[PDB]
């Protein structure tokens, strides 16, 4: 086998052309020697450029450079070559693997279907790697990834003196599969003899009493988290512990998470929300390719850089560009906030099940807007949301009125024989057709390529999409949605963000967005609802409130203060006890966009 591309880097802050005679590189190259062209001169800015589309490599060029501004290699059986898995011909193949390592919290971002948990499979001894040949041996792959740290974990791993424990990358299979309690379970399953600690620091003694199919999104999260700890092994691999998590679970797992790396235990995490990646990683692996043709595993890096470079789209150790634009985001500056019309208001209402009391402010919608829904889990968020919606009906006050609600659930769960496209296609044929629709929702979310399975036929991230973009495609006055953010990645967030600001601003049209993902938050929030009280218990859901206000008033009862990363831009949370959280929280003003 062979493979290899040419990368030809100059460092030019050490480039001369006066000094070396003219250019001494076009003339020094063979390939321009015999009328090529493999260095080019950029007469104006002065520079040599080096089309890596012609220079054989051969290196000459680097040899004569009068002072080493020239670096050139070969990508040869190290890109091409370590290819390690393909499931067939014509089928999905896997380069490269992330670099798992003692002691330390290896950190993964990039969009679904990228071979994350194929990787997973691999490294748990259910899976021998072929390395894109026909192997099914440990052997050949402790040779591929010698010079390199997991060619001692492939040596134990075959001894079989590590296992790794994994949580799933969707849960909700624990409920459906083993039955009775949350405090039965967590005896059972225990081995660590560390039973003590784990339930406490994430506090699930209230959740003991309930079983199973009876918990909620966060807490059923949080009990598999403990369940993993509680069965003996060194390496945790958690896939996406963000689903359904509210802000307060989110930095509060993630303590947790990280208190595991002093014990010198190994954590590999998915994570798709920047400030509590940044938070728990010490590794950070970037991954790109486009689902399901191919994946690639970039070099380990360390956090802070590895996530600015996800940023940029352009990776610099191993010159690769995977979007051909940048991540970006929306301050309070950037953009017009002015006072726009009164929609509907709503006076105080108070609605107790008696078995959690919920009280609600007196309050203004407008028009035209985005409103986040900010709080920790069962602070009856949700209880708000529902009372519009039509499915509960408020004890006291009123907010059922002639505006329609288009209502998406917190759990997603499919009753609906036929395909993707019959059921969006009864709502509303209409914009399914229209150029917005395409290029704002249906395009970016995949559902163009989606209409050939039936809605039972969708996996968990597909069918979300799928869920989302139907809400929105209903005809009403208001969009409820409640928490998208679960089982959604990072890209993924993303376009949802610039699709749920896109359409709500052009039609001018409220919706409320149940929130717990800071990014989603920071792009498109132009005003907010804080929750505060006791969960589980009361809560009293404050007046709406500017974006800046709101998650100042907020992040002041969490501890955790939010600055404005200075390398390329983005949520910057910071470390509960440093200069910038001692800092913020002595000045009052807890957060900046
Ligand atoms: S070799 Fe490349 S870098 Fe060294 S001087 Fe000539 S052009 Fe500038
Ligand atoms: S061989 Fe080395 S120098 Fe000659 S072209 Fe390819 S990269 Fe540039």
């Amino acid at each position: 086998m062979v493979r290899k591309m040419r990368i030809a880097v100059i460092d030019y802050d050490k480039c001369n052309p006066d000094k070396c005679g003219h250019f001494l590189c076009e003339r020094v190259c063979p390939v321009n020697r015999m009328g090529g062209e493999a260095i080019i001169i950029d007469e104006e800015n002065y520079k040599p450029i080096i089309q890596e589309a012609s220079c054989t490599g051969c290196g000459i060029c680097v040899h004569k450079c009068p002072f080493n501004a020239i670096s050139i290699v070969n990508l040869p059986e190290q890109l091409d070559e370590d290819c390690v898995h393909r499931y067939g011909v014509n089928a999905f193949v896997l380069y490269r693997l992330p670099i798992v390592k003692d002691g330390m919290v290896v950190g993964i971002v990039g969009p679904n279907g990228t071979g994350k948990t194929t990787a997973v499979k691999i490294l748990a001894g259910q899976l021998i790697p072929n390395l894109c040949e026909d192997n099914d041996s440990w052997d050949n792959v402790i040779r591929a990834f010698r010079g390199n740290e997991l060619q001692n974990y492939f040596e134990r791993l075959k001894n079989g003196e590590i296992r790794p424990v994994v949580k799933p990358q969707y849960v909700d299979l624990l409920p459906k599969a083993v039955k009775g309690k949350v405090r039965e379970l967590l005896k059972k399953v225990d081995e660590v003899g560390k039973f003590e600690e784990v339930v406490k620091e994430l506090e699930l003694e209230n959740v003991l009493d309930r079983e199973l199919h009876q918990l909620s999104g966060g807490e059923l999260q949080r009990v598999a988290i403990a369940a993993a700890l509680l069965r003996k092994a060194h390496f945790y691999f958690f896939d996406e512990p963000s689903s359904y998590l509210d802000i307060r679970q989110r930095l509060k797992v993630a303590r947790v998470i990280r208190r595991l790396a002093n014990e010198g235990k190994a954590v590999l995490v998915v994570e798709h929300d920047l400030a509590v990646l940044d938070y728990l990683s010490d590794v950070i692996h970037v991954v790109y390719g486009e689902p399901g043709v191919y994946g690639i595993f970039s070099k380990p890096k360390g956090t802070r850089n590895g996530i600015n470079e996800f940023l940029q789209g352009y990776l610099k150790d191993e010159n690769v560009r995977f979007r051909p634009y940048e991540i970006r985001f929306t301050k309070l500056s950037e953009r017009v906030d002015v006072e726009r019309e009164t929609l509907v208001e709503y006076p105080r209402l108070v609605k107790d099940y008696g078995s959690f009391k919920l009280e609600v402010e007196p309050g203004e919608i407008r028009k035209g807007e985005v409103i986040g829904i900010v709080g920790p889990n069962g602070i009856g968020k949700t209880t708000f949301v529902k009372m519009l919606a039509g499915v509960e009906e408020p004890t006291e006050g009123k907010v059922e009125w002639d505006l329609t609600v288009a209502y998406k659930p917190q759990y997603i769960k499919a009753e609906y024989e036929g395909t993707v496209y019959e059921l969006l296609s009864k709502i509303d044929s209409s914009k399914l057709n229209s150029n917005f629709y395409k290029t704002e929702l249906l395009k970016p979310l995949g559902i163009i390529d989606l209409y050939d399975r039936n809605v039972e036929d969708l996996s968990g991230g597909e069918l979300q999409r799928v869920a989302i973009a139907a809400t929105l495609l209903r005809d009403a006055d208001i969009y409820l949605l409640d928490e998208p953010s679960a089982y959604l990645d990072v890209e993924q967030r993303l376009a949802v963000s610039r699709a749920i600001r896109h359409l709500m601003e052009k039609n001018e049209k409220t919706a409320l967005v149940v929130e717990h993902d800071v990014l989603m938050i920071d792009y498109v929030s132009d005003r907010l609802i804080v929750f505060e009280g006791e969960p589980g218990r009361h809560g009293r859901a404050l007046p709406p409130m500017g974006m800046r206000e709101g998650m100042n008033r907020f992040l002041a009862s969490v501890g955790i203060t939010f600055r404005r990363d200075p390398d390329s831009g983005r949520p910057r949370a910071n470390k509960e006890g440093s200069v910038k959280d001692r800092e913020q929280k002595a000045r009052g003003e807890y957060y900046y966009a």
